[PDB]
Formats: C-alpha cells, structure tokens, sequence
C-alpha cells in the first residue's frame, strides 16, 4: 500500500523516515512538503478529495490552527498515549508531539556568568540594557513563547517583560535564530533567546561557536523551560486513517524517534529515548509541563502583547 505525509519539516528530515518505514513495513510513504501555513492552507482547501493521509507540522501553534480550521480528525491510540507525554500531545487528540525543542536563553559565557541569569521575565531587568538580543516578533515559536508566558505569569505581567525586552535591545531583532547565535559569536550580542536544535545545528556546522554562544535553561526554580514540539496527526478526509495512524505510532516507537529527533539536533518525545549525545551534553533540565496546545490558544494574544511592546 502506500500513504501521503504532507509536512512541513526539512524534505531532507523526512527522506530517511519514509524509507526505514518503507523497509519495515512494505508501505510506500510519499512525501509533500511546504510551509506550515500553505500547507495546512492547503488540506484545508482540499476538503474531502485530498490524497493526503497524516500531517506533520511544527510548533503547537501551528497545530493548534490546524485544529481548529478542522483539517484533523482525533484518532484513539493506545500507543500514542504512551509513548508521548500528556503535555505534548492535543487534549481532544487530533495530534501528537514526536519532537521537542526548547526555546530558552543562550549566553557569551566570556561576558556572562549562568549565576546572572534565572528567567525569561529577568532579561527584562535593567542590567541587560543595551546587551539582548532576540529573534523577530514575527515568528511561531516567538508567538508560542510569550503565549505560555502570558498563561504563567498573566498578560499585565507579560506586557511589561516584554516591554523591558524591547528597551535591552543591543540590535534590531534578527529574522532567524541562527543569525542570532552568529551574532553572540560575533560579540554583537551578551544574551539572546533561541531553539536549541539551531545551536546544535550551529555547533555541529561550527563547533567553535561554543567558545562564544552557551544554553542556558530558564526558569528552573518556577514553572520550567518553555518547550514545544513538531507533531502529527491523521488528515481528517484520509482515505486510509488506519494506516495514516499506523505510522504515526511508528514515528512515536524507539528507531523511529531516532531518525526523527536525532538527525535535527532535538530531543525525542518518548521520554524513554535518550537524546543523542551532542543534545545530552548540554545537560539536564526541568521543562515547562504546560500542555503546548496553550501556545496556540494564546497566540492572538501573544501577537497584540509583541505588537504593544514595539517588538519587531
Ligand atoms: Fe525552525
């Protein structure tokens, strides 16, 4: 037989995860990738005639609009339920965390001692001026961030963190991550805010950025480091849900987190996983057991709080 995964993930992500599956279980897997939201733009315009079987997407707020513009259907797994966390899968079950990422603070361990730094909320504090530096506004993860922010800590709150940001400014924020970490290495910036698998991805294409750019996990005396996820789902007009949810439970099994995680410098979501060495290095941390569906929830939020606050 054979299934469609529109995704948005890297082609070169995927390509290894249809043929391991292809090789296991005889099942063609095709693979259509764009953007997140032209492709969600996409099934959603297809209706009942698509051809495609699962959706793979990145961050909860991407998955959460995909909920809700309805072009999921919740699927009762046993499997899923157990392999992947409560916090990282949707409550009504249309879609399920296979990878985790940390967005979190990165520091110039040459300017910066890890005992100056604490939250998310501190790197407003005055003592910053003139040395943060962040990633544009514009963005989902940036989004999903300050969603859950506004969850923990309430939107009066969040208004003025963000605000405080802002005035820190030591540039105009950056239009990706990886520039931003680039420019802590270059000195331009003390500390910043980023996913971690860009680091890795970062360290891993120039391992001598690590004598510049460190990870920091914040806020490990509250809540926890903000995490979020890429997941999947079964497209609700599927013409073979039943295998679409086969191979998502495969992607949620041991070999499969493997390709799936390890390859982009992320964590798995199967805590029975172990995270590939260069991810493990950077040492433990307790994360934020919010379920990541908030960062979809609050995202309109989280949008008007970065536009009040004048972040680009
Ligand atoms: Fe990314």
């Amino acid at each position: 037989n054979e299934i469609v995964v529109y995704s948005a993930r890297a082609d070169e992500l995927l390509k290894p995860i249809a043929e391991a599956y292809q090789q296991k279980t005889g099942t063609k897997v095709t693979v259509v990738s764009d953007k997140a939201g032209p492709l969600m733009e996409r099934l959603k315009a297809e209706g009942k005639n698509t051809q495609a079987d699962v959706l793979i997407t990145v961050d909860g707020g991407n998955l959460w609009q995909a909920t809700q513009a309805g072009v999921l259907r919740p699927i009762n797994s046993s499997v899923l339920k157990s392999n992947i966390p409560s916090h990282l899968r949707d409550p009504k079950n249309h879609w399920f965390g296979l990878s985790v990422r940390a967005r979190t603070i990165f520091y110039n361990p040459n300017k910066v001692n890890p005992s100056e730094l604490s939250t998310y909320a501190d790197l407003a504090d005055p003592k910053w001026k003139g040395r943060l530096c962040l990633r544009t506004s514009n963005n989902v993860y940036n989004q999903s961030l300050v969603a859950t922010m506004i969850a923990n800590h309430g939107q009066a709150t969040t208004d003025r963190v963000v605000k405080g940001w802002v005035a820190n400014l030591a540039a105009a924020p950056f239009a990706n991550d990886t520039a931003l970490l680039e420019a802590i290495d270059a000195g331009r910036c003390d500390v910043g805010i980023a996913n971690t698998y860009y680091y890795g991805r970062l360290l891993n294409s120039k391992p001598q950025v690590a004598n510049n750019v460190k990870v920091f996990f914040a806020n490990q005396a509250g809540k926890g480091t903000h995490v979020n996820v890429s997941g999947a789902g079964v497209v609700k007009h599927s013409d073979n849900p039943a295998e679409a949810q086969k191979f998502i439970e495969w992607l949620s099994s041991n070999e499969a987190q493997r390709l799936y995680a390890d390859r982009n410098f992320e964590y798995p979501a199967n805590i029975q996983v172990t995270p590939t060495p260069a991810v493990a290095r950077w040492g433990r941390f307790k994360q934020d057991f919010i379920n990541v569906s908030v960062a979809g929830q609050n995202q309109q939020k989280a949008i008007m709080t970065m536009k009040r606050a004048g972040y680009k």
